[PDB]
């Protein structure tokens, strides 16, 4: 799928592109960097 950030993940399968989940900021957060 494809979430918007502050959208809430379960490890990463949530998270849009270039998005991951992060326990730090609460939800998918920018991985610009990969």
């Amino acid at each position: 799928e494809c979430g918007k950030f502050m959208w809430k993940c379960k490890n990463s399968n949530d998270c849009c592109k270039d998005l991951v989940c992060s326990s730090r900021w609460k939800w998918c957060v920018l991985a610009s960097p990969f």
